[PDB]
């Protein structure tokens, strides 16, 4: 048809090929030319119709006549034009997927090309290099042993080598592996360089960092028998005594700058090869209290090769790159083009140098290397990489916190976009970045509301999903950009944009900054393996294909790991989160030290000293910081201190380093503080104050010089703002403890000035220094007038990441609380734990009775904040392990626990209509009490507590009691509580009889009397609120008729509801408690309110009847030590305790869903698992308990030995009881993180020591196993307070299950839980040690 047509032509087109045969002359070639064009003309017809033949037909002319071209020498006829027209022949060669054929015609193509500048021969080898790769994708080796020198063998050897270099090029470009055939070609250019001939050196030594390069990832030393570094040196040697001519200096440069980058590279990787071989090699009685499981497990296997680091070599390391940017620098920035030979190979050098200053922290110096690579674009034209080159620029200057210079460099990206194309990936991904990064350009200068547009715009672009490793970085900017929206005050976006912003999935910062930690450390295995981090062997070892965009990847991805882990270290210790967050430190001291980078080892170590001061742990504090010191010291009352402001030092030259010194005085001063060296604390804390502007001064001079732009950068950059801002916090809390130095008072208001200049970004530090004004303007007292009630035997034994995987490539008063109102809503989206409990309870005070409803959420809102973070990270794993498998019972407990689900207003009202919706749901028959004691001093216990009394289609009831006015203060029932605890400590180590025994009685007698002071001295007559109410109608009638009179007496706020509670428990109120309740509430006619009490006390006696009904403790952090649950008043009421009231609310939500068999069902007693007697060291325990356990219907567990973690799991999650009799919790057989990760199903019966005892280190709140078990669903725990002897505890392990077991089906656990305090013979010291956390349960 049209191809017999063709074959026609073809017939025409032979006979035109026939008329050009013999016509000689330049005229004749003209013709020849004219037939080309037609033949390249019906070529691209043929090649449209895929008529490989009937252009093959031509083809086979031209080839003819390109084989006659080949005899003798044919001017360029057909410029581009015969290189077109053989590519369409390749072409077609390729189209007929014959490849052998394809490169012995590529040769006629390169016999074509014979006698031209090496510019010319740059397109054949990008095919030569291509059909060798399909043919070698399908497994022709024998095609892969055909190259270029075998194939030519009759070429001028010089041209031949300059052939030889342009495939080698070209084999880096190929996105596989290719490690064997350039390590073939590399050979072979060996081979022909002479070794005598100075010019020969030259080759010689360039040659050789080639071979550098593939030895430096492959094992190819068996057969060139030469190590990478051997062969980098030796050709160091040969480029050192070279004497070059005067054309020709520029190709010395970007040789010599070549060769001593990957001396670093390939010495930093046998480093690292060093590092792994040490690890991998590599690779407790206390357990009466497991209180420090976690702590012990951070093990001690540091301190040690942080000393092995500042060796003189890390200078000497550094001296090869710095020396290197001074060569390029000179051959760049001149004016003149460059003379280099592959100008693509310096610019794709330029980014690997600029990423490794990054990874060294030497963030100035990346920023030279960045701006010649932009010179490098310019020149070679190529618009991706400057558009790539300008946002990492402004990805830089940001961080440095100059937002000024930033937006010059944004706008010349976006000019360069301009002239790619629309439909390709790299316009995409590069438009997006921008919007990135013009939406953080917004966040810094305060526009959030079309900053929040641009992101949400981004986050819904169908695009960002895409399965390559660039896109994956991208999305790990995305979420930190997410966490710094996140960070802001509720005033500054709207509702509508708020839910928008939260609708996409993360609630908290920490939860987006720890999403982005997990994917960074999946790009990392991904791309290296996990040997580099993982310290443990993955039983497999996958390769690095460095193709020259996984080159530079990899040194990005180990900064920004860096990076992360900084901001999250920082984040999570202000909160609070201190354990979590030393779990990160620990990790990241690994790699630096894998690495040996001494600047980002001290940064580090740093941080982890601010963080062992938080814990009161000075021993470790003071180890850290004289590690810095040595590492600092060597590096470049220590000397760096009185430093002109023009220091020129390793350490005073460098913003990241200055802010390690600078965070080092800050941690020095808090050691001192804390040890009672004042006025040398002050005085270090004073240079601080000094040195920060002075800091950012030298770094604002700096970068000007870098950019050589006009202006100064505006505004002073912003990065020591948050130290200066938390020196200020410190020296304004030192106020207080000295109020005579007035010198003191003026930084209280200088610091205010700059937290409030920076408005929002320093919210938290404004909050504290805002918390100081009302204390020391502060300074019964003033909140007397907002409340109602005004005060009137042998001894015995004592008993770390998730990878995920990724696909491929592919008045005073009113004034006051109008201050705080402003302080609570800058911390109340994300509260940190301290800051929080203050303001909220300061709040509550001065508010009392004017408002009920507000005082009661305020202290309902200050207890028990970490556990509150803890559980929001905890349900985002949840949810989103649901997603990866594919959630309505998990969504409301998501809002019911969330910060940000309130409507808009003025302070307290949404907050009301919040909590009044939380009151509705709470379940009939309950009664929730919330103890706290107001500390007017941070960091001291204060003496006044807070009752507050929630039930049921009932007002709120709130009450202070003040301690500090009588005997027997809150502070001295804490002191002889932890008294009578080291004294048992020291007991115990007696070995007579007599004294041991007389010991103990003495201790039990002394908690006696502690117990029945709680409920004489503190709470006095306000034990009435914790007592339930009763049913009949006589009370509520009773207070109807005594509110009217009792107003008339001087009641300052008559409460209907408070009389109600406490006339129901008429038939204990004592004649002395009514003295205390009359003359407290009517102060005006004590003797009058009297005479009504008692008639009505009197008629209601005899006529009250209790009620079934429950009762739940909410305690702090201090009083959850004593035991409430032993007080005389409580021995005959079931009492458990909740972490906090939404707690509560929770279970009613599991509850409806059918998620919780044991309380909606029952504990069947025949699924039971008890561990007992694992260690083998409780004998005497163990008689006792063996045989009746054994004998028990379907009961299972192990003796004698420990446990598997399986076995505990399986207990856990399908039995329904659970029995542990030993030392501690058992936390080494289920550690703290097992346990949250399982859904607790059976009821924790935990006979150990301190086993549900929360440990209180420092000022932060308390930890402990208890509250993983709660967090996991667990319906009920029991364990102990204090530590306990084996004897003693056995005998109330043995009353409480003979009694509830025997006591058949529908028996209460509580109920029995009393009755087993009268078995041991110390009633005190060991029967009130037993708590339970829950709720109630029973027998089916
Ligand atoms: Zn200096």
């Amino acid at each position: 048809d049209l191809t017999q047509l063709v074959d026609s032509c073809k017939s025409t087109v032979v006979w035109m090929l026939e008329a050009l045969e013999g016509l000689s002359g330049q005229e004749l070639t003209d013709h020849m030319g004219m037939t080309a064009s037609y033949t390249s003309n019906l070529a691209y017809s043929f090649y449209s119709h895929k008529l490989y033949a009937e252009a093959c037909a031509i083809s086979e002319p031209l080839c003819q006549h390109l084989g006659l071209v080949k005899p003798g020498t044919y001017p360029e006829v057909p410029p581009e034009k015969l290189h077109r027209c053989f590519r369409l022949q390749v072409e077609s060669l390729k189209k007929l997927g014959k490849q052998a054929q394809g490169c012995k015609m590529v040769i006629l193509w390169l016999a074509a090309l014979q006698p031209c500048s090496p510019e010319h021969m740059a397109e054949p080898v990008t095919f030569w290099v291509r059909v060798k790769m399909d043919a070698a994708r399908a497994g022709d080796k024998e095609l892969q042993l055909k190259t270029l020198r075998d194939s030519l063998s009759g070429w001028d050897p010089e041209t031949l080598a300059l052939l030889l270099r342009e495939e080698l090029q070209a084999y880096k470009a190929v996105r596989a592996d290719t490690g064997q055939e350039r390590f073939n070609i590399i050979c072979d250019l060996l081979e022909l360089s002479p070794e005598e001939t100075p010019a020969g050196a030259w080759a010689r030594a360039t040659h050789l960092v080639e071979l550098a390069q593939v030895l430096c990832y492959h094992d190819f030393t068996q057969q060139t028998n030469c190590s990478a570094l051997d062969a980098i040196r030796e050709a160091l040697q040969l480029l050192d005594s070279v004497r070059p001519e005067a054309q020709a200096r520029d190709q010395l440069l970007d040789d010599k700058a070549q060769a001593l980058l990957w001396l670093y590279i390939c010495t930093l990787e046998a480093k690292m090869q060093e590092g792994i071989e040490r690890d991998r090699r590599a690779q407790e009685e206390f357990e009466v209290n497991d209180l420090n499981y976690e702590d012990k497990l951070q093990e001690d296997r540091f301190l040690y090769s942080n000393i092995a680091f500042n060796l003189a070599a890390d200078a000497a390391q550094s001296k090869c790159l710095d020396q290197a940017l001074a060569l390029w620098k000179e051959l760049l920035t001149k004016g003149q083009a460059p003379a280099v030979r592959c100008l693509q190979q310096t610019a794709a050098s330029l980014q690997i140098l600029a990423a490794l200053y990054q990874l060294v922290a030497k963030p100035m110096q990346a920023l030279e290397v960045l701006l010649l690579l932009r010179i490098v674009s310019e020149r070679l034209k190529d618009h991706s990489k400057a558009a790539g080159s300008s946002c990492h620029i402004t990805q830089l200057l940001l961080t440095l916190g100059c937002p000024s210079y930033a937006q010059l460099h944004l706008e010349e990206a976006a000019s360069s976009l301009k002239h790619l194309d629309q439909t390709t990936d790299t316009y995409l991904l590069l438009s997006l970045t921008c919007d990135l990064l013009r939406s953080q350009l917004y966040w810094t200068h305060q526009k959030v509301t079309k900053g929040v547009s641009l992101l949400l715009s981004v986050l819904r672009d169908p695009a960002l999903q895409k399965s390559s490793k660039a896109w994956y970085l991208l999305r790990v900017q995305v979420l930190q950009l997410v966490a710094a929206y996140l960070s802001l005050p509720s005033n500054n976006l709207s509702h509508s944009l708020w839910e928008q912003l939260c609708a996409q999935g993360w609630q908290t910062p920490e939860i987006a900054l720890i999403d982005s930690h997990k994917l960074l450390r999946s790009i990392i295995l991904l791309l290296m393996g996990s040997d580099i981090l993982s310290t443990q062997k993955a039983a497999v070892e996958t390769s690095f294909l460095d193709y020259g965009e996984n080159l530079v990847q990899k040194w990005q991805v180990l900064s920004e790991v860096l990076s992360c882990s900084e901001k999250l270290v920082c984040h999570l210790g202000r909160l609070g989160s201190v354990s979590e967050a030393k779990a990160f430190c620990l990790e990241a001291l690994k790699l630096t030290t894998k690495l040996q980078i001494p600047r980002q080892c001290a940064l580090f170590l740093v941080l982890k000293g601010e963080l062992e001061l938080a814990r009161n742990d000075i021993d470790l504090c003071q180890s850290d910081l004289q590690q810095v010191l040595f590492l600092l010291e060597s590096c470049t009352i220590p000397n760096f201190l009185s430093h002109s402001p023009t220091c020129d030092c390793s350490l005073c030259a460098s913003p990241v380093l200055t802010a390690v010194c600078l965070r080092w005085v800050l941690v020095t001063a808090g050691v001192r503080l804390a040890m009672g060296h004042q006025a040398q604390g002050l005085d270090l804390l004073q240079v601080v104050l000094k040195g920060c502007p002075e800091a950012a001064e030298r770094l604002t001079q700096a970068l000007q010089a870098s950019l050589n732009h006009k202006t100064p950068p505006s505004l002073v950059p912003s990065l020591l703002d948050e130290i200066l801002a938390q020196a200020y916090t410190l020296l304004a809390l030192e106020g207080l403890n000295q109020p005579s130095n007035e010198s003191l008072q003026k930084v209280l208001q200088s610091g205010l000035k700059f937290v409030a200049a920076r408005i929002p970004h320093l919210e938290p530090w404004r909050a504290s220094l805002l918390l100081i004004w009302a204390l020391t303007k502060l300074g019964t007292q003033l909140f007397a007038s907002s409340w109602g009630w005004q005060p009137p035997p042998g001894p015995e034994i004592m008993r770390s990441g998730e990878w995920e995987l990724l696909r491929l490539d592919s008045s005073t008063l009113d004034s006051i609380c109008d201050s705080l109102s402003v302080a609570f809503r800058g911390i109340s989206h994300c509260p940190p734990s301290g800051l929080y409990a203050h303001l909220c309870r300061f709040l509550a005070l001065c508010l009392g009775h004017r408002d009920p409803y507000a005082t009661a959420f305020l202290v309902t809102e200050s207890v028990s904040i970490t556990c509150r973070h803890q559980l929001l990270t905890h349900l985002h794993r949840q949810l989103s392990k649901a997603q990866k498998h594919r959630d309505v019972p998990l969504a409301r407990i998501q809002r019911l626990f969330s910060f940000r689900a309130l409507e808009s207003g003025h302070f307290p009202q949404p907050e009301k209509e919040s909590f009044q919706e939380r009151l509705a749901l709470i379940p009939s028959g309950v009664t929730v009490c919330v103890l706290a004691l107001a500390t007017l001093q941070p960091g001291t216990v204060g003496n006044t507590l807070l009752l507050t009394r929630l039930e049921k289609d009932s007002p709120p009831v709130s009450v202070q009691i003040p301690t500090g006015q009588n005997k027997l203060h809150l502070r001295s029932v804490l002191n002889e509580f932890d008294a009578i605890q080291k004294a048992q400590k020291e007991n115990s180590s007696c070995t007579d009889k007599r004294e041991w025994w007389t010991g103990r009685l003495a201790l039990d007698h002394r908690m006696e009397v502690l117990i029945a002071s709680l409920e004489k001295s503190v709470l006095g007559c306000w034990k009435g609120l914790l007592l339930p109410s009763s049913e009949e109608p006589g009370p509520a009638q009773e207070a109807s008729r005594l509110q009217e009179l009792l107003q008339d007496c001087g009641w300052k706020y008559p409460d209907r509801t408070l009389l109600k509670i406490m006339l129901s428990g008429a038939g204990a109120l004592t004649p002395q408690d009514i003295q205390a309740l009359a003359y407290g509430l009517c102060p005006t006619q004590p003797e009058r309110a009297q005479e009504l009490l008692n008639e009505a006390v009197g008629r209601l006696q005899g006529l009250t009847v209790p009620s079934n009904s429950h009762l739940v403790l909410v305690l702090d952090k201090d009083l959850q030590k004593l035991p409430w649950e032993s007080m005389p008043s409580l021995q005959a009421l079931p009492v458990t305790r909740l972490p906090s009231f939404r707690f509560l609310l929770s279970y009613s939500i599991i509850k409806e869903y059918g998620a919780s068999p044991v309380l909606s069902q029952g504990v069947d007693p025949r699924s039971t698992f008890y561990v007992l007697n694992p260690h083998n060291n409780l004998s005497s325990t163990e008689e006792q308990f063996r045989a009746n356990f054994s004998s028990e219907a379907g009961w299972r567990g192990v003796v004698g030995e420990v446990p598997r973690p399986e076995q505990v799991q399986e207990a856990l999650t399908k039995h329904d009881l659970y029995i542990y009799a030993g030392h501690g919790a058992g936390a080494r057989f289920l550690d703290g993180q097992a346990v949250l990760r399982l859904s607790c199903r059976a009821v924790a019966l935990l006979f150990g020591s301190s086993s549900a005892a929360l440990a209180v280190h420092g000022n932060l709140e308390g930890a402990g196993i208890v509250l993983k078990y709660i967090m996991a669903g667990c319906p009920l725990f029991l364990g102990n307070l204090w530590d306990v002897t084996d004897r003693d505890i056995d005998r109330y392990t043995e009353a409480l299950l003979q009694g509830w077991l025997g006591a058949g089906p529908g028996a209460p656990l509580l109920y029995y839980v009393n009755q087993a305090r009268q078995a041991p013979r110390l009633k005190y010291l060991i029967g009130a040690a037993p708590i339970a956390y829950g709720l109630p349960v029973s027998l089916r």
